[PDB]
Formats: C-alpha cells, structure tokens, sequence
C-alpha cells in the first residue's frame, strides 16, 4: 500500500491530504509556577556516568517544549534543540520561555545526531545551533527537512543530511538504526515570502531494539496511519499536545489532545510522551489545560496516563523493551 | 574646591578633561574554564533568608562583568545588571558571555534600585530590564543617566530617576541613603548617529553606615579625585580591569589594572573590588591577566590583595564597618 509521497505547486511544498485547508494562556508569579511546572536537575548533571543503551533501550528526557533527549540502541539524539530563552529571530520580541531550559548545552553528549522536524524559530533555534556545533563539530549528524541542507551548512554544520519524506538513513558508525523522515501536516516559515520553501515532518527512528516515532508540530491528517503500518509497532513516540486554541484557525496545522491520542493509535506505538505545551505560550488555551485535556481523550478512548504520560521539565523515563 | 561639572558640545556629552582624545582573548574547553573561572551559586539561592542590612552594612556578590549585588542600609541594589548571554542588538552576532551568569533574575529581591552607569550593550541590557520590570514593577527605582529616561520609559519602566553628574537622589522609603550620579571617562553609543545622545559617569552610594562606589566603564581622569575628595572615605569600591588592551586605542575609555589601583587610591576607599573582567571577550587581552596585573600593580603601589579583591562569580563578601 502507498503513502502520502510529497509533493510541490511549483515552488513551495504543500500537505495534499485533504484535512487541510489555507485558512488567554494566562501564567505567572514564580511560586505557582514552580508548584505546577517544576523544573527538575536531569539525571546527567550529578550523574553523568553512562546513558543511553543498555542493553535494548529506551530512555528519553524531556527538555521542554518539543526538545527530548532519547537515548536507545547505542545512541543518544536530541529533536527540535532549543536551549534559548526566546522563540524569534529578535531580541526585543516574541515569544519568551515561562519554564527555564532544565540544562545548559554544556551538559549533555549526543552521538551523534539531531532531529529537526521543521524550521520555526521554537524548533529551529540558531543559538541552539550555533553551541552545538561548536561544542561537538563533525562528530554530530543532523538530520533535516529538505530545503535546509544549505541553511545548517552556513551555520557552520557540516555533517548533515537533508531528507524527502520516506527517505531513510543513519548515523555512519551506528548502521544498525535507520532515521526515516515521515510526513506530517503542517507548515514552514522563518522570513518573508519564504514560507514552505522547506518541508517539514515526523520522523521514525528505527533500531534493533527499539522504534521512536517523534510527530514534529502537526495535526490531524492520514500518514500517521501510513507510517503506523509501514513501520510500527513503535516503543514510545513524543506528541505534541499545545497550542491548539482556538481550534476553527489552529486545527489544520496542531493537533489538540483528542487529536494528539488518535495519532498515538494511527501510528500504533504502545507509549506515548506529550512535546509542546507547558513552555511557550504559542496559542490561547490556559497553560495547565493540555494535560487535563490529554487525560479526557485518554479515558475517551478506553486507555491509560501510563499509555500517554506526560513528564515534568528535565525529567526522564525509562522504557524496558 | 569645584569639579569636573559637565558638559556639551552643542547635541552630544563630551569628556571635556583633557586626559581625552577622540582616537587574542582565547578562552575554550568547558574543562580549563571551570578550573579557572568557576561559577558558584549565590548564597541566597539555598539560604534566601536574609540579607542586606546587619546593622551597618556592607554585603557584595559578583554577578559577573559590572553587574553587582550591594546590600548596606537596608537597602539591595544591583549595578548594571546583564542576565543574558550576548551583549548585543542582535540575536546572531556579537559577544556572548563565556561564564553564565550564576543566577537568573527570579533569585534576587532589589530594595529599591538599579544603577546603569552607560548604555552600551554589556551594561545596559534589554532582556534584562524586561526582566526585572516584569518582576518587580513600581518597587523597583532606576538610577541612570541623563538622556536614558525615555529609553527606560519604552521599556515600561515607571520609577526612574534621570540625573546630570553631582545630581542627587534617595528611594522614597529610605531617605537616609543618597545616591549620587558622578563624573567618569567613558561614551555612549546603542545605534547608528546616538552616540552621546546619553550620559556615561559612576555611581556613589552615600548611607548612614556604609559608602559604596561604583566606576562604571572608565579610564583613568582626574574626577576620581573629585569624588574622592567630595565624598569619600568609602567603604567599597567596584572598579573595572578587564577590556584595556592594546593600549593605544582603548586608554582612553578603559583603564587597565594599574590605572584601577589609582581608581582605588584616587577614591579613598577603604578596599575595592575587580569587576567587568572574566565574562565578556571585549579587548585583546588574555582572558586571565587582568587580575595578575592587578596584583602586579598592588605590589609597585605598597598595597595587598585585602585591599582591592577578585571574587569569583557568584561569590559574596561582607565587610564589617571599621
Ligand atoms: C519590517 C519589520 C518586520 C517586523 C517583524 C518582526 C518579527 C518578530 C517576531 C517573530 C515571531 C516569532 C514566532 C515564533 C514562531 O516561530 O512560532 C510561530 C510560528 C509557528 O509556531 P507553531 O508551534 O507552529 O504554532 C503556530 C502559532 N500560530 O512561526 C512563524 O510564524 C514563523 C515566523 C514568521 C515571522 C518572521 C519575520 C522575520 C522578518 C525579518 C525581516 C527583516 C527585514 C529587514
Ligand atoms: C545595516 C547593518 C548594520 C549591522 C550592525 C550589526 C551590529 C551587531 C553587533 C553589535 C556589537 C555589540 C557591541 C557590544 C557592546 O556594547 O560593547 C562594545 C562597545 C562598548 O564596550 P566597552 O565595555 O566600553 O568596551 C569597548 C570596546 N571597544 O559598545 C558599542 O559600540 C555600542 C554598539 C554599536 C553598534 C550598534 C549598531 C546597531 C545597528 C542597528 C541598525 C539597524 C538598521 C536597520
Ligand atoms: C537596533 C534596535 C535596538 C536598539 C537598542 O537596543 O537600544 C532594534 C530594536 C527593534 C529592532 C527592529 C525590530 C523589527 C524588525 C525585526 C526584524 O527581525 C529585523 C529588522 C527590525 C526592523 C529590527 C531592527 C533592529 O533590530 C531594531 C530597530
Ligand atoms: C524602534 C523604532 C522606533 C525608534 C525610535 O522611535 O527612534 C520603531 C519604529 C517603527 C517600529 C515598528 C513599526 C511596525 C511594527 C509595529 C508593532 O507595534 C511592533 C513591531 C514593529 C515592526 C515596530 C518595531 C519598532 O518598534 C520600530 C522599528
Ligand atoms: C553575519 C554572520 C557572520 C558574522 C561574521 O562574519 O563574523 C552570519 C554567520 C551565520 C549566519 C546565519 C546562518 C544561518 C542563516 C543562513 C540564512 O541564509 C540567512 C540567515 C542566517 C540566520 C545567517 C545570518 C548571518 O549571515 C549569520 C549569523
Ligand atoms: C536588503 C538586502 C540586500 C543584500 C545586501 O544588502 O547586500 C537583502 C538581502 C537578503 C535579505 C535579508 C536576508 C534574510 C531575509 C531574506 C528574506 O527573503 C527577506 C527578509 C530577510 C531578513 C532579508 C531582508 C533584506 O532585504 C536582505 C538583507
Ligand atoms: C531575520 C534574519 C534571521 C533569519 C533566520 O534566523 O533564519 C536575521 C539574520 C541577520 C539579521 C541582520 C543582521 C544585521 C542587522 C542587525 C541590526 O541589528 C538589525 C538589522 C540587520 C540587517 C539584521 C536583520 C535580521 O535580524 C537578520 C537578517
Ligand atoms: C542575511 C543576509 C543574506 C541572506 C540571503 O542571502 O538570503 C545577509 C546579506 C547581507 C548581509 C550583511 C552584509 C553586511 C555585513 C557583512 C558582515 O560580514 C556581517 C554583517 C553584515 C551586516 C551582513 C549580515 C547578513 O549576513 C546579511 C544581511
Ligand atoms: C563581537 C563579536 C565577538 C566578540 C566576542 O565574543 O568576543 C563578533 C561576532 C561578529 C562580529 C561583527 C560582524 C560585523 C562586523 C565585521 C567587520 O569586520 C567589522 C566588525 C563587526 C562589527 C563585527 C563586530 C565583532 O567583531 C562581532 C560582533
Ligand atoms: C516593538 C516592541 C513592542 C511589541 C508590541 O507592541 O507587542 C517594543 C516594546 C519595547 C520597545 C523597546 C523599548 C526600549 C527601546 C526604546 C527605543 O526608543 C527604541 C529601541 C527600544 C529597544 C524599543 C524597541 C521596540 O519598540 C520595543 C521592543
Ligand atoms: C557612517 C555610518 C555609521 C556611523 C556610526 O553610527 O557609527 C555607517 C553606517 C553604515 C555605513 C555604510 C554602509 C554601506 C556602505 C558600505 C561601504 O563599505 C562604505 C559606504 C557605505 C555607504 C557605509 C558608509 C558609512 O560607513 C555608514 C553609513
Ligand atoms: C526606517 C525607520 C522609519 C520609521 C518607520 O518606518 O516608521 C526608522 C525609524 C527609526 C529607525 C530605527 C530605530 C533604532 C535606530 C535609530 C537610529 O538613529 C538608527 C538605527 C535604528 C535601528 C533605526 C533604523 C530605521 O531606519 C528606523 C526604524
Ligand atoms: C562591513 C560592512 C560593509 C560591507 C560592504 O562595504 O559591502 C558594513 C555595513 C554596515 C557596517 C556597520 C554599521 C554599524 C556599525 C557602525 C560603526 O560605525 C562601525 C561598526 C558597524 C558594525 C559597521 C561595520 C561594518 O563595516 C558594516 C557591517
Ligand atoms: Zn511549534
Ligand atoms: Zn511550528
Ligand atoms: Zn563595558
Ligand atoms: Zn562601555
């Protein structure tokens, strides 16, 4: 059976699945924050000593926002990196964090890779860029959408590999795991008349012993069933749960929580981790609803919080195999 | 006796003391710099309780470059305060910081005041203002320049006192601590065609129990004299060290250590601490000599380390009266 394989107007790239269409948050005082949303030393800063592997994965951290760490069949990987403090090409405006980034760079060892699911400045940070490529050099792969190969090379990275959707590769000492970029519905934009001029998608990460499915921003479209069947069944998959009000402007590009457990069976993983929500407000709903409204559609469905859990900021979770 | 009161050419501030004229760093591994500059965590992150005041002052934290915690007469105030990683109008060029600032702003409780002595990107920081507006808003009073007024009004910033040098003012609850805007040899430049538009100087701190000086970005003019004189014993002094070479270029907007220690003398504090140094890579100097030549200068002019200290970042000092 075929897949959504995408796809161009002549020029930018568009979704052709047909659930699109081209048509409050309130936080603060710093204690009730800490009370709701506590930011949590990972494991790495006291003990650094070994992670990832062991033997047959899983183990992922979530850094807020769309950022995980995930560390499985020999390699550590980071998606959607951003260490900064604001989503924006300026100083002066634009989103800024409400919970601090749990580590610095400075911690920290992938080997050897990076996710990007598509540029936007709160998955694509250049600062984030920037450090990491100075800290490891070569001895880091990127992975990206098509159409970014060139902006990576001009940050100075030089060990990246750009990809259509379904197209497949791996870091060169780790053969064993195959990184395939997969569809997603949503959309590309940094500039001015630059929107879609890059793709953007999930990706499913496919080793010996495990499978991780990280979604990118989307909603809700055909595809994660394509890639529930083709590969699949996944270990955990990461899910974004935010930025989804109001629903009539936001829904053909985010998912809300219902959506978020429906991506979470098309693409039958049997774990779940909710990305986005809980570190930019980016949309309108209150900051603490898309958990409360992940648990709804989790108990909607006939499932669990221990299908789809959702971690504090730098906390981890183990996954026995 | 009269000082140094200025002072314009017709639009811009100029120096106007004739010691004007209008005329390699190398830092890395996460490793070395964590021997050599560690970072610590300020005491009030795990023992918030108190601090300033205790009766008669004076307590000093570190918080990198010029940014200072003071704590005397019942008072903390916090010297041009840069949170941020780059001292710079944009997001994608110009200097980051190499050491982290060792706390973020949500630490911290400024009763009432903040002291920018210039603007100018590693003194006067953006997101920093933001911050601590966001945070406090009303309670917290800003002592800056003359010119800077407005700028800190578009920030949002509401209590702000604008003041020409030997101009004087308090925070409304504590009447009995003066703070005096004074003279410094330095510019002020934030875009294109601004620069001078505002005033650079210092800042000195005059309380019943404590006196504090702050130089800014400097080098070296009489006026220190001045102060010295019209104010003065003081009790503490921040004074820069770092950013000075090559020497023939940067002489006359920064001192070098040895020209700090005549700072020191000039003032008549009773001790002095480094700032700017360590954090930024602003001049050409090996990121680690400006305290080695401040020692060296120490010793030529008969003093000792218990006279003008480094601190490492974070690090705090108290300093009982007498
Ligand atoms: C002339 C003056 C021009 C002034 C413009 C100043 C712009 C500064 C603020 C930029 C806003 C950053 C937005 C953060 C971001 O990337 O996320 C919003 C959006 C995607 O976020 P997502 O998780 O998909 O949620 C959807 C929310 N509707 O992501 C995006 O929309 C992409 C950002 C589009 C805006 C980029 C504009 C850059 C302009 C530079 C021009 C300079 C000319 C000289
Ligand atoms: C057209 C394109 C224009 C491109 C310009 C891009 C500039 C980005 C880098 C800015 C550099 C930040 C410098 C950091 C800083 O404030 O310190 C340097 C200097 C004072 O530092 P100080 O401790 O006194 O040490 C002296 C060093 N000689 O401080 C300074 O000199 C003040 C900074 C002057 C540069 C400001 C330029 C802003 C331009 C915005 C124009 C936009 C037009 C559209
Ligand atoms: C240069 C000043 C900052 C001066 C200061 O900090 O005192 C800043 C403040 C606001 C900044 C502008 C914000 C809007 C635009 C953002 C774009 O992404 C790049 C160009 C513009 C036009 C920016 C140009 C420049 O980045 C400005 C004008
Ligand atoms: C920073 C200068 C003005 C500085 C000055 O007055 O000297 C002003 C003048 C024009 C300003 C822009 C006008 C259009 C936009 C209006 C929005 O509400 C905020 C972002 C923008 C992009 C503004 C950003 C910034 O506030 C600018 C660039
Ligand atoms: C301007 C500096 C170079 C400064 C120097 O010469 O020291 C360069 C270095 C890396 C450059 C960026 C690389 C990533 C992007 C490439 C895009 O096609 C244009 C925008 C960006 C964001 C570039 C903007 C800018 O051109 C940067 C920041
Ligand atoms: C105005 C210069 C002309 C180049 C030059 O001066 O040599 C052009 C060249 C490329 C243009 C910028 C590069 C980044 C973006 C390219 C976008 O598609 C339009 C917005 C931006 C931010 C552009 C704004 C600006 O118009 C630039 C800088
Ligand atoms: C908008 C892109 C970033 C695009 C991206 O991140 O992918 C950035 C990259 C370099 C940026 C330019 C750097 C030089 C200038 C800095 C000034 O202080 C404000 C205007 C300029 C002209 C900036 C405009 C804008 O801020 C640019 C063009
Ligand atoms: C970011 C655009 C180009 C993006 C594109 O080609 O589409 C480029 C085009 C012109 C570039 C500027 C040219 C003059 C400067 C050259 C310096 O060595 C780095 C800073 C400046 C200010 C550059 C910043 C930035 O790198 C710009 C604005
Ligand atoms: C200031 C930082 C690096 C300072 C540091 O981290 O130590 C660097 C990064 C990019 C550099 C700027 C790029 C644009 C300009 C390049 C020209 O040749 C003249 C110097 C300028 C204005 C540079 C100023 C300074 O050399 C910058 C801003
Ligand atoms: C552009 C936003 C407003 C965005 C909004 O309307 O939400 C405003 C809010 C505060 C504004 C800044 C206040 C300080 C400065 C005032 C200067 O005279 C022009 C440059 C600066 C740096 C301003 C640039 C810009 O005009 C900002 C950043
Ligand atoms: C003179 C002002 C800046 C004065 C300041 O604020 O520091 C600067 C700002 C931008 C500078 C221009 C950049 C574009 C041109 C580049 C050429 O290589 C020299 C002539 C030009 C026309 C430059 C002339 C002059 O060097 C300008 C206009
Ligand atoms: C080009 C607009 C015109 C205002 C508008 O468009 O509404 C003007 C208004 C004020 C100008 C900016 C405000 C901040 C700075 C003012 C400086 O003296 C020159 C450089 C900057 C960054 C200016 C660049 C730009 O040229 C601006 C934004
Ligand atoms: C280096 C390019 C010129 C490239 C060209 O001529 O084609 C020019 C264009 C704009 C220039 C900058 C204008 C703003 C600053 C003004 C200062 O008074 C000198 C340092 C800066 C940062 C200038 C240094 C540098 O010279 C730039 C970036
Ligand atoms: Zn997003
Ligand atoms: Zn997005
Ligand atoms: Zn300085
Ligand atoms: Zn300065």
């Amino acid at each position: 059976s075929k897949k959504g394989k995408d796809g161009r107007f002549v020029n930018p790239w568009p979704t052709w699945k047909n659930p699109s269409i081209p048509n409050s948050s309130v936080p603060s005082s710093k204690e009730e924050l800490d009370k709701e949303l506590p930011v949590l030393k990972p494991y790495f800063i006291t003990n650094p000593e070994e992670a990832g592997v062991r033997e047959a994965g899983l183990r992922v951290t979530w850094l807020g926002h769309a950022t995980v760490m995930v560390e499985m069949d020999e390699l550590i990987f980071l998606t959607d990196p951003i260490f900064s403090s604001r989503a924006s090409p300026s100083q002066y405006m634009g989103p800024k964090r409400f919970r601090r980034s749990p580590c610095t760079i400075s911690e920290l060892p992938p080997i050897d890779a990076v996710l990007i699911s598509h540029n936007h400045y709160d998955h694509l940070d250049y600062n984030s860029v920037i450090a990491l490529n100075e800290r490891f050099g070569n001895e880091l792969r990127w992975f990206v959408p098509l159409g970014l190969l060139d902006w990576m090379q001009k940050c100075g990275c030089e060990n990246v590999i750009e990809l259509d959707w379904w197209e497949e590769n791996c870091v060169p000492g780790h053969d064993k795991v195959t990184f395939v970029f997969t569809p997603s519905q949503h959309w590309c934009k940094r500039t001015l008349m630059d929107d879609n001029k890059v793709l953007w998608g999930s990706w499913s990460v496919l080793g010996p012993w495990n499978r991780f499915f990280f979604a990118g921003d989307t909603g809700y479209c055909p595809a994660f069933e394509e890639i529930g069947k083709r590969f699949g069944p996944f270990d955990l998959a990461a899910i974004p749960i935010g930025a989804y009000e109001p629903r009539w402007f936001m829904k053909y590009q985010h998912v809300d929580p219902e959506e978020a457990v429906r991506i979470h069976t098309d693409v039958q993983t049997k774990k779940s981790m909710a990305i986005h929500w809980g570190t930019f407000a980016l949309a309108n709903e209150h900051y603490l609803e898309p958990p409360v409204k992940l648990n709804e559609a989790l108990e909607r469905y006939g499932l669990n919080a221990e299908d789809f859990f959702v971690l504090k900021h730098g906390e981890s979770r183990y996954l026995n195999n």
